């Protein structure tokens, strides 16, 4: 800090906007999306949420009443992220809130065809329909959400195929900021970078770590990263000497190539979101680019 006038912006001490509220209701409450120990994701139904379309179909996260104040209190913080995130076309932006008179309920879009994970899964034999020129796609607009993410100083801390979503017209969207941290329990150890298993150290570098994590699931069609390795005093001794995955089944020399940058030992020889998006950029064709910025005006 250069001097007692430059402050960090915290947003959890900024004020909530009331123009995300949204009664309650006007929400429809659905079929179980996602669940957890004490929480869960429901699709919904909201009544007058937007003009364009007054029945809507959407998201609602929200706490089961099995959840006791921990979850309670990062639920309330979660939606200060994403209330100062502000939208971009590849995050689930949120779209209202119920905060009071009851529990928090969440409102995000709804993605259309889920979870990368279970959708690779459904196309594994469309692929040799699905192509390689999809896995791409999906590849660059992660880079570019997780550059929007970082451009905010906002880490996922969470990165992975089951938090990235496919809506409608194939568009990439990452979800899920339950972990996410403004920078400055159980984890998924398996995209962690070795800073934050072992010193605690998330940065927008670790998220680039797991993002070549999520690059393997993604041309491994839905493989479960370090398949048949328990987690244990052997594994984090090989994380930490330097053992890395190899090549997926379907990855070109290119891409795996972008994933042994990502898991560079030293977090900053990772190349950035940026770095990373001009990369891929190349491996794509040139009617893709103009495709992408016109999608992305429109939003
Ligand atoms: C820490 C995380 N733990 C929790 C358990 C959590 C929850 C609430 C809490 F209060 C606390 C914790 C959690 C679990 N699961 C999610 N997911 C799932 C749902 N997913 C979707 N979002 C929007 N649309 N959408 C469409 C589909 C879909 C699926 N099949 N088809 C054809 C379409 C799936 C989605 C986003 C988030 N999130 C959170």
């Amino acid at each position: 800090p250069d001097g007692h006038e430059y402050i960090y912006v915290d947003p959890m001490q900024l004020p909530y906007d009331s123009r995300w509220e949204f009664p309650r209701d006007g929400l429809v409450l659905g079929r179980v999306l996602g669940s957890g120990a004490f929480g869960k994701v429901v699709e919904g139904t909201a009544y007058g949420l937007s003009r364009s379309q007054p029945v809507m179909k959407v998201a609602v996260k929200m706490l089961k009443p099995t959840a006791r104040s921990s979850e309670k209190q990062a639920l309330m913080s979660e939606l200060k992220i994403m209330t100062h995130l502000g939208p971009h076309l590849n995050i689930v932006n949120l779209l209202g809130a119920c905060t009071k008179s009851g529990p928090i309920y969440i409102i995000i879009e709804y993605c259309f065809y889920g979870d990368l994970v279970n959708y690779l899964h459904k196309n594994r034999d469309s692929f040799l329909g699905l192509t390689l020129l999809d896995l791409l796609s999906f590849t660059y607009q992660v880079a570019r959400g997780m550059e929007f993410l970082a451009s905010k100083n906002c880490v996922h801390r969470d990165l992975a195929a089951r938090n990235v979503l496919l809506a409608q017209g194939k568009i990439v969207k990452i979800c899920d900021f339950g972990l996410a941290r403004d920078i400055m329990t159980f984890l998924p150890v398996k995209w962690m970078a070795p800073e934050s298993i072992f010193d605690n150290l998330y940065t927008t570098l670790s998220d680039v770590w797991s993002y070549g994590i999520l690059l393997w699931e993604i041309f491994s069609l839905g493989g479960t990263p370090y398949p048949g390795m328990m987690v244990d005093s052997t594994f984090y001794n090989k994380i930490k000497s330097g053992y890395r995955m190899a090549k997926p089944d379907h990855a070109t020399s290119e891409v795996y190539e972008i994933m042994v940058k990502c898991w560079n030992s030293e977090p900053e020889k990772r190349p950035s979101f940026y770095h990373l998006s001009e990369i891929v950029e190349n491996l794509l064709p040139g009617q893709y680019k103009k495709s992408y910025e016109k999608i992305h005006l429109d939003f």
